[PDB]
RNA sequence: GGUCCGGUAGUUCAGUUGGUUAGAAUGCCUGCCUGUCACGCAGGAGGUCGCGGGUUCGAGUCCCGUCCGGACCGCCA
RNA sequence: AGGAAGAC
RNA sequence: GGUACCUAACCAGAAAGCCACGGCUAACUACGUGCCAGCAGCCGCGGUAAUACGUAGGUGGCAAGCGUUGUCCGGAAUUAUUGGGCGUAAAGGGCUCGCAGGCGGUUUCUUAAGUCUGAUGUGAAAGCCCCCGGCUCAACCGGGGAGGGUCAUUGGAAACUGGGGAACUUGAGUGCAGAAGAGGAGAGUGGAAUUCCACGUGUAGCGGUGAAAUGCGUAGAGAUGUGGAGGAACACCAGUGGCGAAGGCGACUCUCUGGUCUGUAACUGACGCUGAGGAGCGAAAGCGUGGGGAGCGAACAGGAUUAGAUACCCUGGUAGUCCACGCCGUAAACGAUGAGUGCUAAGUGUUAGGGGGUUUCCGCCCCUUAGUGCUGCAGCUAACGCAUUAAGCACUCCGCCUGGGGAGUACGGUCGCAAGACUGAAACUCAAAGGAAUUGACGGGGGCCCGCACAAGCGGUGGAGCAUGUGGUUUAAUUCGAAGCAACGCGAAGAACCUUACCAGGUCUUGACAUCCUCUGACAAUCCUAGAGAUAGGACGUCCCCUUCGGGGGCAGAGUGACAGGUGGUGCAUGGUUGUCGUCAGCUCGUGUCGUGAGAUGUUGGGUUAAGUCCCGCAACGAGCGCAACCCUUGAUCUUAGUUGCCAGCAUUCAGUUGGGCACUCUAAGGUGACUGCCGGUGACAAACCGGAGGAAGGUGGGGAUGACGUCAAAUCAUCAUGCCCCUUAUGACCUGGGCUACACACGUGCUACAAUGGACAGAACAAAGGGCAGCGAAACCGCGAGGUUAAGCCAAUCCCACAAAUCUGUUCUCAGUUCGGAUCGCAGUCUGCAACUCGACUGCGUGAAGCUGGAAUCGCUAGUAAUCGCGGAUCAGCAUGCCGCG
């Protein structure tokens, strides 16, 4: 009884996939293994706040590129992450891996980082309203064309669970050539479990 | 204490008169309508006649003994 | 100026 | 009384509690309890996360005290002179005449009762206050002043209120000249209708309501033309017009009579206003006595309607309504606005006058009163609203209110023939009852508009058999969840055993599931005893890599505690998803105006659209989510791209397979294209609507995807997750068998039919979209059959599923429980699987059931749509009537 997920509605027609390959008659166990890579990358790089990973097959070699938007607390001495990730990933999948990193300039317009920012202030236990206003101000001072933010759950009141919305600019969810970046994040506090949905209208596609 | 009428579906009354084959409402059950109940509308139901004897076209309609009701009389010094 | 219709 | 004080000699040691901590009201956190125990001065708190209950800690107020109770004053402007009100909140007497009472126009003299101001005597002393002194200020004790007086005598002032004398005319009356009136009481007269009676004509119905019926009528009704009787009320004139103090007063004439208004200036000269008690009127209904009684008509009766209907509706109909004489004395007796007087912008009608400008002509204008309206400033109000006919600004007098019930009640009085009228408590109980406005919802309220909503049709549902779900019921369990639309072929896109959670049986304690401590450093499989499960022991039977000989690379096992697991409860502890209203067209914000405020405006109004879609006025101007477009697919063509298609144009063969070539269908990239693009008529020329043309389609071409703010505490703890509960020598685990599929019943959804718009048999057909390597499986052979055999081809525009049926031509049946229909039942099989009894599908037989198109009601359907006919696909070893998709 809600809107259909906009990234899942945009993929295939305007949005290119995050995976660019084919597997025949071994499709199932490649999906199982590369989701094991994606959960392991998420679990060990949640501190480094990856926006997205994207993979490809190189005829029994796999190429991984990871979008993290900062080298600073991520690359270490420069080779530490690539040795500690490439040997570990070789140990897990048993196949030849290659890894590369990419950065996002104007780094406050990426939705997964925005929802992780909101979630991080929720375990930081600053007030949710201050989190919404500060993130709205951060996204407009970075510059954008529209932001809609939602946080639902038990927001400090024990006996009621209600959502809060905060928006600015235009976010049409029904124009197809619109390039909404959408993100859902999950926050665990002593009050309970809180859901964040942020979706950003960055630009236009002709 | 005598006299006269009745004892029928869960309830109230026809069939007691018309010796053959047991009926009408109400109530009960199922379905329909309405969000639900009530109304309302479609179908469905048991009774052998207070208890025992007899006899015939054939005993529920005939009579007797008992029980339960209703009515009348139970007077004269 | 052209039907009676209850209750939660 | 050796008491306070003065000198001293030693000890921080003997000496602090009460209340509160949600808001008022300064001061908060955890644990128990979980509509129980309890708190509470009011709001109210507690039905598993209690800042409101009890603890524990801490804080806050006060302090030798601190709280509760009781009483009084405040805040209470909440009995209001200071200091309230009465249109709608509680509150204007029903209205008049007036006694006592309360107020009084101007001027001029006069007294000093009221008024103001000195003098004297008094209002004792302690008390309050002002200024000083003493006990170690202090509490207190003193010394000197201020008064708590409408106080008594007396002096002074005369403005105002009073007492007196004399003027004045505006307030108020009288006269004189005019005007209007449904003002009242009595007597009389008139016409139209209704009823009743008599007669003439006249046939068969009249009346009545949403249909109806009771009633009246062949003993002559109703209609119709006459003539009498009697009662009531006076059509049009008739007017938000007139008159009256109020109630009220409408036919006309007469007798008597009450007022009102205009003008004058001839008079009297403050005669005035209000009015407690008192007296008098006073709608309708009611009562007593005597009349009258046409119509209407409580009561009452019959007829309906309804579940009942003592009611609305129909037919009758007594008291009453009418007159005279009395009584009662009430109304939403209303302007829900007491009477009187005076000031304060205007506009416009109407009633009765007066005066002026060329008229004694018609009318035209300007003053002018006294009504009677309607708009509308300042001003008032809480808004509505009032506004020279105040609810404005004042002055006098009167009446009345002080929260809602109980109550206009009980008691007690005065009236009354009576019913009742006037006056009118309390005990007790609640924390609200209200007034006016705003936002929604709703209406058997209105106005436009839309949708298979109803209407027009087609085909079904219950009716029969069967399949699959739900409730009930029994069992060892029939695992749970869902419950009107929006649960019930739903989660399940597949239960023989695992699935499986549920039941029975026999078995486990760091367990298969994640990491630390220590070894062996590689573990297992093959056959037995029980074996069905763990287990216990046996035959080879705990068997890698780096290795400065130290040790590591986490796979396998072994013993240990921290442990892990919960498809267990809580969707009303939650995120995450979903349906619904609903593809309905709406939902809001910024800035600014209007409003005391809630709010309003934009977002309403007009014209069209499917739309809050577009445009024109507008205290609005804009913006955002929605709508429409962009996306996908189906609809024609150009270029490129021709194999694993096309065989056109050619030669070849039954396999048209081939030798050769892309123009066509075909697969598909870029496009071309349809967008209000032209004409006419409407529409103020705008936006839009209708009819026309190359066109494949004209007015979003068809369909999909797309589902706003929110509602239903809607559904899911069954993917994951703090919150509690039991375990961890067990609700957690292993397996065997059972159950989820039972069955007197009722329902939801579907399938198959009841047939000759057919059945059976025989022959010719037309070929969409998907799936295929632990597979799809062609040919051929065997088989009265599902199937079996070796098996060519295919990792797919080639090979297989793929043999499409309904369709078209022949014979039969001839209307039947049949050559329909196929369900149950026995026999014999095929396939899958360790295993088809509980509980799979399919085939050959035989058996042939109910059913002859289905009541109340009820469902879907508008340019391939319903209906039929098949075909694939998904979960899966096997199982379709379920679901998805295609023709």
């Amino acid at each position: 009884g809600q809107k259909v997920n906009p990234v899942g509605l945009r993929i295939g027609v305007i949005r290119d996939w995050e995976s660019k390959w084919y597997a025949g008659k071994d499709y199932a166990d490649f999906l199982h293994e590369d989701l094991k890579i994606r959960e392991y990358i998420s679990k060990r790089l949640s501190d480094a706040s990856v926006s997205k990973v994207e993979i490809e097959r190189a005829a029994n070699r796999v190429n991984i590129t990871i979008h993290t938007a900062k080298p600073g607390m991520v690359i270490g001495k420069g080779g530490s992450e690539v040795e500690a990730l490439r040997k570990a990933l070789n140990s897990l999948t048993g196949k030849r891996v290659h890894i590369n990193i990419l950065e996002i300039k104007r780094a406050d317009l990426d939705a997964q980082l925005v929802a992780d920012n909101i979630a991080r202030q929720l375990e930081n236990r600053v007030s949710f309203r201050r989190a919404q206003k500060q993130q709205i101000q951060r996204t407009m001072r970075a510059g954008a064309q529209g932001v809609k933010t939602m946080v639902s759950g038990r927001l400090g009141g024990a006996d009621i669970a209600r959502s809060e919305y905060y928006s600015e600019g235009t976010v049409p969810l029904h124009t197809l050539r619109a390039d909404i970046d959408y993100a859902t994040s999950e926050a665990d506090t002593t009050y309970g479990k809180l859901g964040v949905k942020v979706w950003i209208y960055r630009g236009e596609v002709l």
